């Protein structure tokens, strides 16, 4: 193929971003995300993320589907519906934990996904059991 | 100023997901490379229902490969609709659950739950 062509359209740090998930661990109603930046980028413009959460929640006692996006926040206990990240930049070649409140805990063995877009575009998803 | 859409409609054929957004906001959207698309369905994977959660991403081409999402406008006004069309990877299983999420490049979404 071609040499992709940067300009308005694309740019370079598009194609330098890159973040995976190293673990995922619940408790009570909270996921911790430990986030990995295996790109060449500086993440920090984390209100300009997106995260979605599918899983099943316990709903007073009925197991129930639930996709829903998260909002970006620096306070360092967020509201459901609220995710927040312990570092103020994530550098390449470092680790940081994304914390995510859920509106509900998951009904037990069920399987979840994260999904998780940069500022840049590059994103990660995750599905697996909690 | 504030950022809304709406979803008008949901229709399918085959495999392509026809999205109608109405904009009920202040904003103009156009830069929908810096959209994201997200859709939770079930695949018919040789007459085998099965859960698929994936991210499609944009492309002008007005027929897009699996896994692409074109709109059929180049910006959606205020008060205008357009189609968002999504491309899946297989046809949905009849009858099934299915999430469309839609993320413009402002932060603001809209979040459809039907069956295909
Ligand atoms: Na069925």
């Amino acid at each position: 193929n071609q040499a992709q062509e940067l300009n308005h359209e694309l740019e370079l740090e598009q194609l330098e971003t890159k973040i995976t998930v190293s673990s995922v661990s619940l408790t009570g109603s909270t996921l911790n995300v430990v986030l990995e930046n295996n790109g060449s980028t500086n993440l920090y413009d984390f209100q300009g993320f997106s995260v979605i959460v599918q899983y099943y929640a316990n709903i007073s006692n009925i197991s129930t589907f639930n996709l829903s996006l998260y909002n970006y926040t620096k306070n360092s206990n967020p509201s459901p519906y609220y995710w927040t990240i312990n570092t103020p930049l994530l550098a390449p070649g470092s680790q940081a934990t994304l914390t995510i409140i859920l509106p509900y805990p998951p009904y037990p063995n069920t399987q979840a996904t994260v999904v998780i877009v940069t500022n840049y575009g590059p994103s990660v998803i995750w599905r697996g059991s909690l």
